């Protein structure tokens, strides 16, 4: 009803873009099928989960506001066309941060830069494309709206953060003390930095504000409603929900076989501060820790076996739904005290939260 | 003068910047360091060119227009906030570029992917975030001001126009037949896209909006004098400038040592559809062109000297002055039909395409 709805703008926005490069930007046919494959490959394939939070609250306000048929046919596809916009600023993450974490698989298919007639050179700048497009988008779409200036203004300072969390997130296996353009980085070995305080940072970042706040908001914009909600609330459920949402992506990179994923591991090998690591420290005796440090951080797959092994026998899967349970908890809290002002953003948050809290890939 | 109030606006930003990171962004004091570093590498050491062109605009327009003390220091701030935009998203262009193109030096020192304790992992995210900076920038020093909006429409579609540049340039050296992610790409071999058109096509995207066009009408900007001019000229000026400080870079890429530009050549390494190589094409004889294809796009340095040899016998520099000498002519002209509405932005033009003219760095 909603999905199907999302689905026919992307092809819509596509056609807009990609003839926009025959008519101004000279495009030669073989570019702009290049163009597109890039975009099929790169936007399409995932959960939509970010495109459909938007459309999905916007549908909420539609239900309980009095609107003429045509603003009510506006408010979806603004919606629509933001949902796209998150889903093309996620695409651009991923194409960029498969390369910056030496990934092979995503969505099932390789990863984009693993493709082999785009390869590191291309991908780089494919991934600045997709992050150009959101805003040729935004411009073209929504010029002449009232929510184009908080819009703009909120979509640079999430994305500010996710590329600050993401620094966080790749020098997070080097103390901190150490970090020096000038000198070659050596891999932590007290592994001191791994205590839950810095990974909640890195995560905050990296994850929660592009992944929660952003499409929450966004869907508040499109429907002018920010004012008829408490931010507070809404920063304070994005940040718990999304910190949940990365918590799941690391025990899945352990845990869950690439054939459900469907993507391939590479946060033992590649020293991430994962979720796992730092519960793991957090429980761990002497002898246990001693074991983790002479094979974690490494891509030999009897060391990354090693480190599964003590993962399965530390029973993490314990600890989780001790998290899990606690979250379940503040979620539920968060959302009664929105009921107050904005009961129709409250089910949003609660279909959100539903969505997340049962996903598997 | 001016120059001295440019580099004062830098450490200004900087400053900001940085603060933000520690009262917004829990940034630990070793990360903001690091940034700093990041920031200085990348951002200063260059020409300034493009945000010189911003301020001696603005100053130009504030010679004939009255306004109060304050006035006049605003303007002088705005036009020094907006070159640091420019340069910092040419610093992002650099970042990117260096890795693209697996360059060794520029502005003297190391590429910065190539830095020991930096490595393309990190740079991607670096380039990342310098961009994310000149939005931030914009929002935080511009949020009040009338042009506001004129500012960042144009911006995101010159970042974009320079990205689709980008992807000519990457792809110039492979048929566009080819073109195709699924197959690994094989090098031109009869170089038939090697013509005025398509090469005049790569430059003016990847180099002239956002090398001069933005600059000019960014100076436009802050002072509100885009209507005080005719903007068909403005974008005919720029692309016209703009292409002869591309083909003066190409030459340089040859013939100019490392020591002086300063940064180590790669266009016939990478087998770049430079200006040399479509002159040198446009006039070779059969036996001339045949040993070009045996020795172009290679590393090997034997070869790359077969090339430079070629350059050099072929006379190149010959077609270079009838090509200079036919800017001079259309650069002055483009100027003389700019004098009629707006006098201040015909000087404003002539100072900068003095610059460039007489550039060698
Ligand atoms: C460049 C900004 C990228 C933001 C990071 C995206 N987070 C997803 C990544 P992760 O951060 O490596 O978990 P993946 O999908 O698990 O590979
Ligand atoms: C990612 C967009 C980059 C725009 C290209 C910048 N042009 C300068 C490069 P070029 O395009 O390789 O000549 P360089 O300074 O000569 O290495
Ligand atoms: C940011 C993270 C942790 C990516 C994991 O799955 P996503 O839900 O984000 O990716 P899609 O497959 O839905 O694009
Ligand atoms: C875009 C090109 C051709 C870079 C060459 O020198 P620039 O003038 O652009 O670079 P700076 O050293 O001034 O930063
Ligand atoms: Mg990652
Ligand atoms: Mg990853
Ligand atoms: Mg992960
Ligand atoms: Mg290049
Ligand atoms: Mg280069
Ligand atoms: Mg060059
Ligand atoms: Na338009
Ligand atoms: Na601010």
């Amino acid at each position: 009803a909603s999905m199907e709805r999302f689905l026919s703008v992307y092809d819509e926005v596509q056609a807009f873009l990609l003839d926009q490069l025959q008519s101004k930007y000279e495009i030669d046919p073989n570019r702009a099928r290049y163009l597109r494959i890039m975009m099929d490959t790169t936007c399409l394939g995932g959960k939509y989960f970010r495109g459909m939070t938007v459309v999905n609250v916007a549908e909420g306000f539609l239900a309980v506001t009095q609107h003429d048929e045509a603003t009510k046919e506006r408010i979806l596809h603004d919606a629509c066309v933001g949902g796209w916009m998150i889903e093309f600023l996620q695409a651009h993450y991923l194409v960029e941060d498969d390369i910056m974490d030496g990934s092979v698989m995503r969505r099932g298919k390789p990863c984009w830069y693993r493709f082999p007639g785009v390869t590191t050179q291309c991908a780089i700048n494919d991934g600045i494309i997709l992050k150009s497009w959101t805003q040729i988008m935004a411009w073209h779409y929504f010029a002449d709206r009232p929510f184009l200036k908080d819009l703009l203004c909120l979509f640079q300072k999430v994305d500010y953060a996710t590329a600050v969390g993401q620094m966080y997130d790749v020098t997070s296996m080097c103390d901190s003390n150490k970090l020096d353009p000038e000198v070659a980085q050596p891999m932590t070995t007290d592994f001191a930095e791994f205590t839950p305080a810095i990974y909640k940072r890195i995560v905050k970042y990296k994850t929660t504000f592009y992944t929660y706040l952003l499409p929450l908001v966004m869907g508040l914009f499109v429907s002018e409603a920010a004012a008829s909600v408490e931010m507070n609330l809404v920063e304070r459920v994005a940040h718990l929900i999304g910190e949940y949402f990365q918590v799941q992506d690391d025990v899945m990179d352990c845990f869950t076989p690439p054939e459900q994923l469907g993507k391939v591991g590479t946060d033992i090998e590649d020293a991430k501060c994962s979720w796992l690591a730092v519960t793991f420290l957090g429980k761990a005796n002497a002898a246990q820790v001693a074991e983790f440090k002479a094979n974690y951080g490494d891509k030999d797959p009897a060391k990354v076996a090693v480190v599964k092994r003590l993962y399965s026998e530390a029973n993490l899967q314990a600890d989780f739904a001790a998290y899990e349970a606690e979250v379940v908890r503040e979620v539920e809290s968060l959302i009664e005290q929105l009921k107050v002002k904005s009961p129709t953003f409250a089910e949003s948050v609660a279909v959100v939260w539903e969505k997340t809290h049962k996903r598997k890939k």
